């Protein structure tokens, strides 16, 4: 078929022909003008019933012979004197004309369609997702009329309490009835042009105009509205997306589109809301000015099971005015004032121009409806009656259809309104069955809902009490909502296979992603021996601290929204925030790693950098509160978090401005110093003491209770509890700053050797100054192999290669390896007595030498980066070289543009050569820097420096010299210049923090490098290594100072969620934004007020005249 | 005091404070109105 | 995939045209280079006829990339390729290679002495100065890169409004 | 004449792209060396006798009903940005 609705829907067709006048008012040979004005109770004419083989049947005047017992026809049985065949009509509605050519869709469906059938197309064919609400909409037919207020007011309900929920409104369609009005709302209260709330409105075959134009299979039905008031047909509203063109045979009276409507109203009752809610999609119904057949179907929903509650708006007109003026009245239904049922009835006796015969069961039909006055929520437009209808329709959902407060928290919950739960189900004294608080929240968790979190938490929900083991493997596994495809391709990779066909994921194997996604040799409690043996074994099947293990869970599973919202709950959050940014930073990485899915990569290092951002606002925040304290939070071990720092996360989620933040680098510089106080001493009397070993007892050091917010070493604690004259030696020469002037000053030892040796000659053997030297680089290699296997992890393939991933570990190999390259041709050599120099092994091995040198130079902007205003010149020198190498590229592509002319305009004589390599690139490379080579210029002039030079063609070079140093100068090395103008200010606030970064890597190298020098250090690795054969810096807190500490991050976290909070409410932007908003509200209560004031004044004084 | 970072403040705090005393005058006029046409009816 | 559509998928792939002619390029400018640099006898070279063969097959390409330009007007196809900065560079830089090759082939041989037939001479240093427009060349090669070419494209945003300056 | 410069030869440059680009996906397999079979076996088979996207029935559905929802976000996010 191509097309699975006419596959299924068919159509309804008058297949017989039954007239139903007789009497010749015009032409009495009947036969005449029952061809054109006589119809049939199929509605349209006799004639128009073309059916092929009943066009046939327009014989002398049609099937059943005239007399045929006159009144003997007149029933057109829809069975079968109505047959169905395959839909004609499908396609999309176009509206040609009035707002952007708005769309909307139908089929012409029969009636005959099972109420299963007719929600079976709507989701899959149409692709509508399925609704959370239903406001079938069951006011008057006939065209009425509206008061300026209530006109808009309920068209910014029917957007508001539609667009939050899916909300499939059910209309008639047509542009008379209340499908008239709810149009209007939808184009003044126009919402985001998106998916909008899609109306499904149920429109019949009978009144509408063009149905002509509908009939086309996959046909862009080219429609217009016209508002010809000789016009009867009625045309579609405007703003209503997909339709329902139910079609009972007939054209132009009403019928069978009432029958579809109830028939999908019970069936989408049937469906449920969401996997995880168990309830089915509620319905309810709206009531615009109503009418006589209205009544009766207001009540029999009050009336049949499921009770489909009911929101009859009082103001709109005729009919719902008296079915809300009678709730004014009729208390409790029964209790009934006998002297108003005159009063009303003849309220209704002027409304509908009714009949008092009529006046009793009409009037009763009012009576049910007061009967229940539970569920008919007669909302009271006028006052602020349970709010405005947005909340009173989803409010009239809940308080009625005898629900739970859960059963009314899982809808809300579901709608995500929290509005609504937050004033109408958390509101006084109510069971709240306390399991029952608690499946609730693992529903919103699961989905997103972070506003119920928040409510339910400041509901009394302890997390404590509601985080156990089976719920939290849940959260992990559930496609019911939100979810994150990188993490199932994790949990792939570590256990190094493939998952299972079902495989709920286990609470280890999240362990195994942590410790892969953090790094290095963090440890979570899911991989420890207590909790691996209390889970395989399954208040100990809770966790100590949960919103450590759901903030974790929310970062593995993308639910930033939550992240955030569990991030500033519980404590420890400068080490949640960036745990959280080394989560999604380790997770983006394996993103651009492996591509199996959409890239996701960059909205992770967005969320790791917002988490990455907290930190350091709030480090701020602490520092300007207690600048010691402040670095005491930077150092306690977390033990929540694999025994780690606030400030060793950082450095491995790679944040520069925390550990480039002013918190960090006292810190830094405190840490710097050691036992030493820097402060009243100088570093005169460092370099003094160094060399003067007795001048250390005349320095001013730090008491123990300075050097608190210090992390200390494991046995450098232990001294200062149990200053003695033992505790100043080990206190100067365990302190960093002097294990780096106690280095370079035997580096610039080891360099004015070195030096001394490649600048002097070179013996058979070294020399004094030359074994100093190799002693050096051995010993300094040794600190390099042993800076490895002491690199703090496990893996030797990591340590290997993170020692590598460091600019001088490389160089450093290069230069260790080439100095014994060296040594080894410069002493593994033989000796050619009678002149040295001609071993061209001891040759290149000096040269290796004087090659070398420029490693060790080099070296020396590693020292001098030490200091504040250098150190950001040097990593400024790398910055350029990288982002200049294509205009030097440039000005490699002028040097041979003249250089290979130059060349072969001046020596044409040439066979090939490696001269020929140089002679092309040599003058030319030297023009650049202030060299013309005057007398090789016009080689042909008398005063020349190549007068051999001179012949054909050589008057060339003076041109093209011209031109390339004109290019070379005035335009290359000036686009130089002014590339460094404007990559400086850029450079060097980046230099800093790129400074300032290398920094901690710097001294936190010094902290576990020995005391001694690298002539000499082998003593102390001697004195470590034959003494291990026998067999970090950490912030001793004593017990009362960790809670001292506790409570000054509780402090500060505090503060800062408190002044981002003033810095918004009381900044200008948005006190522009309130005043708008105030000035918005007050103006309307303004001029309604005081219009008000003047229809009383123009009374006052008539009142007493 | 003749700014406007400090102009814009006076008048978010003028129209915290009209807004008050707007709302609850502009609530009694109602409840005038609803009872002077049931005291003359 | 099968085999055949991964010969047809690659070598039909414009970073593969273009890094499959780089590489053509790159061994034409050193060779020609080679050529220019290098001795040059009574006859080219296998350097040197590689050379005019690419010059010629460039040419060619030249002329085809006219008749195929997506128009109905010869007079507009000719005028959009010459609108372009190196069409009439390459016609500068073909036109005198053929001068060159001209007066370098098309020459007769001093067999004493070479380089005193100013004849070959001449086209001798056409090719020595062709040289520089097919080295500007890679700078629309080079000119691929994100960060080179927007340096290559102000070496002209400023040779044109510095000509003040440098009248001074 | 740098910052100047610098925010123009990249659009000069961008643009200079498309032209580059786009005479390769017209430009022919083969080198200017050995181009000339590209062009013996492109014309003398053209004796005897562009880059267009492909999209089925529906894709073009699926993209006009892209290109709507577009300008309908971008008529209504100026709307608010005022
Ligand atoms: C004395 C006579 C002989 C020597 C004289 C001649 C010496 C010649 C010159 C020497 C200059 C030496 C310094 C530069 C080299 C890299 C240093 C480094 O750590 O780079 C990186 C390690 O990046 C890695 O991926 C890990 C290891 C890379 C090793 C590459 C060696 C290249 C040099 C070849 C061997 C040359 C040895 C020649 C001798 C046989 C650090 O990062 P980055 O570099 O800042 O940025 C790159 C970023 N990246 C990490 C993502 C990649
Ligand atoms: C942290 C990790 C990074 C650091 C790496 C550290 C490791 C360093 C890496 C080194 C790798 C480089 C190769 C080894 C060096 C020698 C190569 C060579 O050419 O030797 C020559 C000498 O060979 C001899 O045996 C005689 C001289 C003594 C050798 C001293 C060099 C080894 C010292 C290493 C101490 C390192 C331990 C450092 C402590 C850790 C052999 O050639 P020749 O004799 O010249 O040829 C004769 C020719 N003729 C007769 C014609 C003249
Ligand atoms: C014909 C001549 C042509 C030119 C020849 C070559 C000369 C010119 C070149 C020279 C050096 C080339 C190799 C090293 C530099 C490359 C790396 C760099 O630029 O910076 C990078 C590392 O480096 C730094 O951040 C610090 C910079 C170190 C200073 C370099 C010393 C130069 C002095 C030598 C004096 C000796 C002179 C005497 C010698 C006899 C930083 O760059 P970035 O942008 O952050 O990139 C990302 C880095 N990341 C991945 C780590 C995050
Ligand atoms: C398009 C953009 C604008 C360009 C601007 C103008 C471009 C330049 C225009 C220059 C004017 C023309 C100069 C040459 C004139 C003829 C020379 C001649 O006959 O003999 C000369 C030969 O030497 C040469 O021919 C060498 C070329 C001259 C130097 C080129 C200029 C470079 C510097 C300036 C560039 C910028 C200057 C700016 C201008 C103010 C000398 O006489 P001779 O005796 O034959 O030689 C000695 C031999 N003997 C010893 C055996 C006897
Ligand atoms: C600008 C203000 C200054 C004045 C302007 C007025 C200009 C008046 C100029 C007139 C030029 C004609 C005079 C020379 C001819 C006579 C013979 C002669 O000397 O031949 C010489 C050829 O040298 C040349 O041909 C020189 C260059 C010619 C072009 C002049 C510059 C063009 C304008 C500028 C733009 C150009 C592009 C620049 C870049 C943009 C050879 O002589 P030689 O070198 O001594 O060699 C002798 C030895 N040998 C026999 C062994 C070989
Ligand atoms: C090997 C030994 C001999 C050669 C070595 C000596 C070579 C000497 C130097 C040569 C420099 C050659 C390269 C630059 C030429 C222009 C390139 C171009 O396409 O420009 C433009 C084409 O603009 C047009 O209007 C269409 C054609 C203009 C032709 C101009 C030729 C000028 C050189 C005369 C012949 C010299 C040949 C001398 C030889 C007899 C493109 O635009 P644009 O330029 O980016 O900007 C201008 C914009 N415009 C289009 C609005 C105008
Ligand atoms: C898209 C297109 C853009 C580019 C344009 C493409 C077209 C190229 C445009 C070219 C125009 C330039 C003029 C033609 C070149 C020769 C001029 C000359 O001086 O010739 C000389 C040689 O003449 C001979 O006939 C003998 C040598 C063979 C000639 C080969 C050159 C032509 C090849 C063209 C192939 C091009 C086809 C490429 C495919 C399209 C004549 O002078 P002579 O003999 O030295 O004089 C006597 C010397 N004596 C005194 C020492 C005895
Ligand atoms: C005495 C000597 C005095 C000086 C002599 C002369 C030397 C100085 C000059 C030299 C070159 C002069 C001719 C070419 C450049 C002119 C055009 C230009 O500037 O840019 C224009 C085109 O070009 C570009 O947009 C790209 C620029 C390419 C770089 C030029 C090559 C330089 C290298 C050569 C190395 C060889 C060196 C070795 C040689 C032996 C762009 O300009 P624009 O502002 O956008 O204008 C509008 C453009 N539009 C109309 C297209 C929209
Ligand atoms: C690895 C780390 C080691 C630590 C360093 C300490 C250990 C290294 C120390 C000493 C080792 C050498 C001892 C052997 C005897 C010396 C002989 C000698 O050369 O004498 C010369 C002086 O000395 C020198 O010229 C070289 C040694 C001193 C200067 C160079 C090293 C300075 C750095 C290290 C110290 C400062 C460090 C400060 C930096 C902050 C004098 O003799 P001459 O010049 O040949 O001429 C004599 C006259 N005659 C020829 C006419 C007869
Ligand atoms: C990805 C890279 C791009 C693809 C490449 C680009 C495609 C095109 C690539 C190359 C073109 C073809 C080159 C080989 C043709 C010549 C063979 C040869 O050497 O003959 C010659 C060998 O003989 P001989 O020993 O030199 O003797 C002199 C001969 N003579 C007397 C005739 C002078
Ligand atoms: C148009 C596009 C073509 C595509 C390219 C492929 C075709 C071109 C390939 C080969 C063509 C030549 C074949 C003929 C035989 C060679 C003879 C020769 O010169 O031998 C020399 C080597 O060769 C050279 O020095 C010149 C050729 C190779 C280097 C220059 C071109 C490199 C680019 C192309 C390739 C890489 C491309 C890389 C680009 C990214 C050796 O001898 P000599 O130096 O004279 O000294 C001898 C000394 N003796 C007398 C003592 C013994
Ligand atoms: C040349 C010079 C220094 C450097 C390099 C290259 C490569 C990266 C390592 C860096 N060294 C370094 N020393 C420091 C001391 C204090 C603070 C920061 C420091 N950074
Ligand atoms: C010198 C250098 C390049 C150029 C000129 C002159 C003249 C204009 C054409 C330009 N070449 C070019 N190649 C490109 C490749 C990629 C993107 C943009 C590109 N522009
Ligand atoms: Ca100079």
């Amino acid at each position: 078929q191509k097309s699975w609705i006419e596959s299924t829907l068919t159509k309804r067709e008058c297949v017989y022909i039954i007239p139903s006048s007789k009497d010749p008012h015009r032409c009495l040979p009947g036969c005449q003008i029952c061809q054109q004005l006589v119809r049939c109770f199929c509605g349209r004419l006799v004639k128009q019933h073309a059916c092929f083989t009943a066009s046939l049947a327009m014989k002398y005047s049609d099937v059943k012979l005239g007399e045929h017992f006159n009144q003997a026809i007149e029933e057109w049985s829809v069975e079968k004197h109505t047959e169905q065949s395959p839909t004609d009509a499908y396609g999309v509605i176009n509206f040609q004309g009035g707002s952007h050519s708005y769309r909307a869709k139908y089929v012409r469906l029969s009636y005959d369609t099972k109420p299963e059938i007719i929600l079976q197309l709507l989701l899959k064919e149409w692709q509508m997702e399925l609704p959370k609400l239903v406001i079938s909409v069951h006011g008057g037919m006939q065209k009425f009329e509206l008061h300026p207020r209530i006109k808009q007011l309920l068209g910014k309900g029917l957007i508001k309490a539609a667009v939050t929920t899916g909300a499939w409104i059910l209309t008639g369609g047509v542009n008379t009835g209340v499908a008239k009005h709810v149009g209007d709302a939808l184009k003044e209260h126009a919402s985001r042009s998106s998916r909008k709330i899609c109306t499904i409105g149920i429109a019949p075959w009978g009144v509408i105009e063009n149905r002509n134009d509908l009939v086309g299979r996959d046909v862009v039905a080219p429609y217009q509205t016209l508002l010809n008031p000789l016009s009867k047909l009625n045309v579609l509203n405007n703003l209503h997306s997909h339709f329902i063109l139910v079609d009972d045979g007939t054209v132009g009276k009403y019928g069978a589109e009432v029958r579809l409507r109830r028939e999908l109203e019970k069936t989408i009752n049937q469906q449920r809301i969401h996997a995880r809610i168990g309830q089915g999609v509620p319905v309810v119904a709206l009531i615009f000015e109503g009418g006589p057949n209205v009544i009766l179907t207001v009540l029999e929903y009050l009336q049949e099971s499921p009770p489909v509650p009911v929101v009859v708006c009082e103001g709109t007109g005729r009919a719902a005015d008296l079915l809300a003026y009678i709730h004014k009245q009729t208390e409790e239904g029964g209790n009934l004032p006998d002297a108003a049922e005159p009063d009303i009835i003849s309220t209704i006796k002027k409304t509908f121009n009714f009949g008092q015969s009529e006046a009793v069961h009409l009037f009763q039909t009012m009576m049910e409806c007061m009967k229940k006055k539970e569920l008919i929520t007669v909302f009271h437009i006028g006052s602020e009656d349970h709010q405005d209808i947005d909340v009173a329709i989803l409010t009239a959902l809940l308080k009625g259809t005898n629900a739970s407060a859960f059963d009314q928290l899982i809808l809300t919950l579901a709608w995500d309104r929290v509005d609504i739960a937050k004033n109408h189900v958390f509101v006084y004294g109510q069971q709240w069955l306390v399991g029952s608080l608690e499946q609730a929240m693992l529903d919103a968790l699961v989905m997103d809902r972070v506003s119920f979190v928040k409510l339910l938490i400041e509901n009394g929900v302890s997390m404590h009490k509601f985080l156990t083991i089976p719920r939290l493997e849940e959260l992990y596994n559930t496609k019911q909502g939100p979810t994150n495809p990188m993490l199932f391709h994790l949990i792939r990779d570590v256990k190094q296979g493939n998952l299972p066909p079902g495989y709920k994921i286990t609470l280890i194997d999240i362990g195994l992603v942590i410790e892969y996604l953090m790094g290095g040799t963090y440890r979570c409690t899911y991989t420890r021996k207590r909790f691996r043996l209390i889970y395989n074994s399954l208040e100990t099947k809770r966790f100590p601290y949960p919103l450590n293990e759901l903030l974790i869970w929310a970062c593995l599973m993308k639910r930033q929204v939550m992240a955030r919202f569990l991030w500033q709950h519980g404590e420890e959050s400068m080490a949640k925030a960036l745990v959280a940014c080394k989560i999604y930073r380790s997770m983006a990485y394996e993103a651009k790693q492996s591509d199996l899915v959409d890239d996701t990569s960059e909205e992770l290092k967005q969320y790791s950098n917002d988490f990455g951002q907290l930190a350091v606002e709030l480090l701020e925040q602490s520092f300007r509160q207690d600048e010691t304290m402040a670095m005491k939070l930077l150092t306690y071990e977390l033990k929540n978090w694999s025994n780690s720092t606030c400030l060793k996360l950082a450095v491995s989620s790679r944040l520069r401005p925390f550990v480039a933040h002013t918190c960090t680098q006292m810190l830094l510089s405190d840490m710097w110093m050691g036992r030493l106080n820097m402060r009243k001493n100088s570093w005169y009397k460092v370099i003094l003491s160094i060399l003067v070993p007795p001048a250390i007892l005349m320095l001013e050091y730090k008491t123990k209770a300075e050097m608190s917010h210090i992390p200390q070493s494991q046995d450098a604690h232990q001294m200062t509890m149990e200053l003695p004259i033992t505790r100043k030696f080990y206190a100067f020469y365990h302190a960093p700053i002097v294990k780096f002037w106690f280095n370079t000053l035997a580096y610039l030892g080891f360099l004015m050797l070195y030096t001394f040796v490649v600048l002097v000659k070179m013996e058979q053997l070294p020399s004094v100054q030359e074994w100093i030297v190799i002693a050096y680089i051995f010993t300094y290699a040794i600190e390099k192999v042993r800076e490895v296997f002491m690199s703090e992890a496990g893996k030797i393939s990591q340590k290997i290669k993170v020692w590598f991933s460091d600019y001088f570990n490389v160089s450093d190999t290069i230069a260790i390896i080439s100095f014994f390259v060296g040594f080894g041709l410069r002493f593994g050599a033989k000796w050619n007595y009678i002149n040295a120099y001609d071993n061209h092994v001891f040759v290149a091995g000096r040269l290796i030498y004087c090659l070398n040198i420029i490693f060790w130079y080099v070296r020396l902007l590693d020292f001098l980066a030490v200091n504040q205003q250098a150190g950001p010149y040097v990593m400024m020198i790398g910055k350029m070289v990288a982002n200049m190498f294509y205009i030097v590229v440039i000005m490699a592509l002028v040097l041979l543009s003249f250089g290979v002319p130059r060349k072969a305009i001046l020596y044409p004589h040439e066979e090939p050569s490696w001269s020929l390599a140089k002679d092309i690139v040599f003058h030319p490379y030297w023009m650049i820097f202030g060299e013309v080579y005057a007398y090789e210029i016009d080689v042909c002039a008398n005063d020349s420096t190549l007068p051999t030079i001179c012949g054909p063609g050589t008057w060339l070079t003076p041109f093209l010299q011209a031109v390339y140093l004109f290019v070379q100068y005035i335009i290359m090395v000036n686009l130089l210049i002014a590339f460094f103008n404007q990559v400086y200010l850029q450079v060097k606030a980046i230099s800093n923090i790129v400074w300032k970064y290398q920094r901690y890597h710097f001294i936190m190298a010094y902290h576990e490098k020995p005391v001694l020098p690298p002539p000499l250090i082998i003593l102390s690795h001697i004195v470590s290594l034959f003494c291990c054969v026998c067999k970090g810096p950490k912030l001793f807190l004593t017990e009362e100072d960790q809670k001292k500490l506790h409570d000054f991050e509780e402090q500060c976290v505090e503060m800062y969620f408190d002044e981002k909070d003033d810095k918004f409410n009381s900044g200008s932007e948005e006190r522009i934004r309130v005043t708008f908003e105030r000035v918005e509200q007050m103006s309307i209560q303004i001029k309604e007020v005081g219009d008000r004031v003047n229809y009383i004044k123009r009374s006052l004084q008539s009142l007493d005249s």
